[PDB]
């Protein structure tokens, strides 16, 4: 047997089934199988899980059981010998703006979220894990190798908690452990509106019947809206500066404040929903609040889908784009729209695209003040630099005029993320995102590198010289061999990111395959995909193809000069045009005449 039975904690509701609007949870998209792609369900498995005991224990848990005959190397040791570098000179992508990196984190947050297990509010396990590095239950510490400088200064390990799973979150036992995806699988702007009934309602402004989203009432950006502050204390955003005491923002996704440019992107989208809702009220005075909200919501989701598939994916996938993603042929109800477990690691290629600094530029795109350029690590869960230091326009300009970091085999992840990451639950700027990614691969039961190469129909190197040829790098292959002792054991996150990039793309062959297949499925398996006949009218679709991120900036900021193609590297002032030259979204096709 299969067992489609286990479904426990899910947010089930009844399907209206003629509603022209998506549900908040993702349910009812697929008519024959209503829960397909919904939030709070297990991530799909394209291949069986690989755990140390076949059921739930990650490889590396029992420093006594090997993987294919060899001990798996420490997550942090692989990070130190392969992922790190010191020199930031020459590391920038010459043909990708900072926005290229930032849009990827937005798309990713719309699609997947596998939360850490809790079982702890007034818990000492969150201390037994952090304080003593005792592995057990959901605590699976990242231990430091001999000679790691963090040993001298931080402790014996980095605390790490296992990801939540379906059927309980208590102990449990029976079938293999499947992690949860707490957001909707469809590209539907759930990062703005929420994936839950609760949260979505709370984000809305129901005092007025205008279909607007709630906005901050304590601060304004030159009369432009800020997201509302989050209710919860202790707040990570005020701990980083107890003097400013500025809390984190409240948005449709819980990671909105992880870094300043992510919060900036979230603010733009919140502003766009409100802009849309009042423009729709101008054209249709009779529409009620709910209708304004849903209609504004539907348009914004179409915008994310368009920017993502027309502008972003072609420059990630490059020449592999047509290979995995065919031109759209219509909705396919037999296609599985669920985000796969391996995708959540494949999409983490963006971590190698994050540069070490962030800039605030003034109106002539010149350095904004004395401390214009800031190290990235000072900006994790930092909301005060926005509210107290200039608003979002200076940050938006930097997104347009600065570059992303280029993935480089000798320089993979910046130290701002590799040694100085700040985690919401803890107090130090001392975590390692690369080590966490590797440890999480094991936590999630990921098959190894060659298993995924096979899945994609690519060769599977078994020797040093095999890897060399595939990676087209002798030194990298050798370092990987000395740590893993067999390409079969290489964790998918580093194996996939170590491959040279495809022509015109920014990921290698393995990743192009994993990414490409996933994106083909959420497009083809989405009943509300924007091009699906009947979702929008021919005239509405005609108006929607003229959207651009440039216009979004023009309409929701006080920036007047923007580039036409925001994802490629743009130099000021030559590549910048005046906002009034940029195509506007024409909303007259939405006008609704009575008689
Ligand atoms: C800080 C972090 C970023 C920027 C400075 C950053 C950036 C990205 C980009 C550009 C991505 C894709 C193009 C991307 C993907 C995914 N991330 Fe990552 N990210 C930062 C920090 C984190 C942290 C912390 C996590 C959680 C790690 C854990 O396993 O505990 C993280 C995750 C992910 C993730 C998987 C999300 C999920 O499904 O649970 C991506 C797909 N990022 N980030
Ligand atoms: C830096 O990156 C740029 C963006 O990837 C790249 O320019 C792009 O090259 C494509 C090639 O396909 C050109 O595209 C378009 O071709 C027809 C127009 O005849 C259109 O119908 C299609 O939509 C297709 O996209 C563009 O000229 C260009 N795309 C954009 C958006 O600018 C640069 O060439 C790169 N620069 C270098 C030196 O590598
Ligand atoms: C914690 O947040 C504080 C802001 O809420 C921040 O202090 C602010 O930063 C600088 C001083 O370093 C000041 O900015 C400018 O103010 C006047 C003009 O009004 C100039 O003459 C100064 O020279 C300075 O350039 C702010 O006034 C200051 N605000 C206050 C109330 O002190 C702290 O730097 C943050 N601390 C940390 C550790 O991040
Ligand atoms: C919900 O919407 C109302 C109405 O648009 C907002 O109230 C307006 O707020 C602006 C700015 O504070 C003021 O100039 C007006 O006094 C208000 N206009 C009206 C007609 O009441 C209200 O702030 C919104 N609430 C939230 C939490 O976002
Ligand atoms: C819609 O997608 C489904 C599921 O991916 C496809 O179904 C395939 O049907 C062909 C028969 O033409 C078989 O070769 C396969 O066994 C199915 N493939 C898989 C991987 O399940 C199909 O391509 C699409 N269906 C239509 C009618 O367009
Ligand atoms: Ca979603």
């Amino acid at each position: 047997s299969w067992e489609v039975g286990c479904g426990a904690p899910v947010p089930l509701v009844k399907c209206d089934e003629n509603s022209p609007y998506r549900t908040i949870t993702g349910d009812c998209n697929n008519r024959r199988s209503p829960a397909l792609g919904a939030a709070n369900r297990a991530l799909a498995r394209w291949l069986p899980a690989e755990y140390e005991d076949g059921l739930a224990l990650p490889f590396g848990w029992t420093q006594r059981k090997t993987r294919n005959g060899f001990r798996v190397p420490l997550a942090r040791e692989v990070s130190n010998k392969i992922v790190g570098y010191l020199d930031e000179e020459g590391v920038l992508d010459q043909n990708r703006s900072l926005l290229f990196m930032q849009w990827g984190q937005i798309v990713d947050h719309d699609l997947d979220f596998a939360p850490e297990t809790e079982l702890g509010s007034n818990e000492h396990s969150k201390t037994q894990c952090e304080e003593y590095c005792i592995q057990g239950d959901n605590c699976f510490p990242i231990m430091f190798p001999k000679n790691d400088p963090k040993l001298k200064t931080q402790g014996k390990c980095m605390p790490f908690f296992r990801a939540g799973f379906v059927c309980p979150t208590p102990p449990y036992q029976s079938l293999a452990r499947e992690q949860i995806n707490a957001v909707t699988s469809f590209l539907d702007a759930s990062l703005v509106y929420g994936s839950e009934p609760s949260l979505a309602s709370r984000l809305r402004n129901l005092s007025s019947p205008l279909g607007l989203m709630a906005v901050n009432q304590e601060a304004w950006d030159h009369g432009l809206a800020y997201l509302p502050f989050n209710n919860k204390k202790p707040s990570p955003c005020e701990f980083i500066n107890t003097t400013a005491r500025v809390p984190c923002f409240l948005a449709g996704d819980f990671r909105a404040s992880e870094q300043i440019l992510l919060a900036t992107a979230h603010t733009l989208l919140l502003r766009e929903h409100n802009r849309l809702a009042r423009e729709l009220k101008k054209l249709n005075p009779h529409w009620n609040g709910e209708k304004l909200y849903q209609e504004a919501r539907k348009i914004l989701g179409a915008f994310i889908q368009i920017i993502t598939f027309r502008d972003y994916l072609p420059i990630v996938l490059g020449s592999e784009m047509q290979k995995w993603i065919p031109p759209y042929q219509g909705y396919n109800n037999s296609v599985d729209p669920r985000i796969s477990n391996v995708f959540t690691f494949a999409f983490r290629f963006g971590h190698m695209e994050v540069p070490s600094t962030v800039s605030r530029l003034d109106e002539n795109y010149q350095p904004w003040g004395p401390e214009a350029e800031l190290p990235l690590h000072t900006l994790f869960f930092n909301t005060w630099r926005i509210i107290k230091d200039g608003g979002i326009d200076p940050l938006v300009r930097g997104l347009l005029a600065k570059k992303s970091k280029l993935m480089n085999q000798d320089k993979m992840v910046t130290s701002e993320l590799r040694n100085k990451l700040f985690q919401p639950t803890h107090k130090i700027h001392g975590f390692d995102l690369a080590a966490i990614n590797l440890q999480r691969c094991r936590d999630h039961g990921m098959p190894g590198y060659n298993s995924w190469r096979g899945f994609c129909g690519l060769s599977q190197p078994k020797t040093l010289k095999g890897l060399q040829t595939v990676l087209k790098n002798k030194i990298l292959a050798k370092k990987l061999m000395d740590l893993y002792k067999t390409p079969d054991n290489i964790d998918i996150w580093i194996g996939g990111n170590a491959e040279p990039m495809v022509e015109r793309g920014r990921v290698g062959p393995l990743l192009a395959c994993l990414l490409g297949r996933q994106f083909q499925q959420i497009r083809d398996g989405d009943r509300f995909w924007w091009e699906n006949p009947g979702v929008f009218t021919e005239k509405q679709r005609d108006s929607l193809q003229k959207v651009s991120f440039s216009r979004l900036i023009c309409d929701n900021t006080h920036i007047t000069k923007v580039p036409l193609h925001a994802f490629q590297a743009n130099n000021y002032p030559h590549d910048f045009v005046d906002c009034s030259t940029v195509d506007k979204l024409d909303l007259s096709p939405w006008a609704s005449r009575e008689n």
